[PDB]
Order: C-alpha cells, then sequence, then structure tokens
C-alpha cells in the first residue's frame, strides 16, 4: 500500500480497505488485506460511517470532500 503515497486510507465496515493515493489513483483490499479491484457505480460505507464510490476513475468521498472540502493535507 506504502503509507507514504496514500492521502488517506478508508476502512470499510466490512473490513475492506480503500485508498485515495497521492496520485490520484485508489486501491482496494478485502478485510484480509489482499488487494482487489473496486467496483464502479457501488457506494459502500465505512466503519467510520462514511460513503464513498469511485465513478469514473475517480473517487466519492460523500462527494462534498471533493467539493469543498480540499484542504491540501488534512
Amino acid at each position: 500500500v506504502d503509507m507514504s503515497n496514500v492521502v488517506k486510507t478508508y476502512d470499510l465496515q466490512d473490513g475492506s480497505k480503500v485508498h485515495v493515493f497521492k496520485d490520484g489513483k485508489m486501491g482496494m483490499e478485502n478485510k484480509f488485506g489482499k488487494s482487489m479491484n473496486m467496483p464502479e457505480g457501488k457506494v459502500m460505507e465505512t466503519r467510520d460511517g462514511t460513503k464513498i464510490i469511485m465513478k469514473g476513475n475517480e473517487i466519492f468521498r460523500l462527494d462534498e470532500a471533493l467539493r469543498k472540502g480540499h484542504s491540501e493535507g488534512g
């Protein structure tokens, strides 16, 4: 995964994990730490209570986090 090239990792309520990379892509793993492709068009939940989806090679993070949630860092 490399924690150096990821801006934020998302832990799914299912155990699976998503990472938004500093290169702009995203990587998904299952509750067993194994890498698998993230299904486009599907909105999924996190343990933290956020909803996310991969659409058009992008990532919706409640959408509005992309809207006005640009902080540069966090």
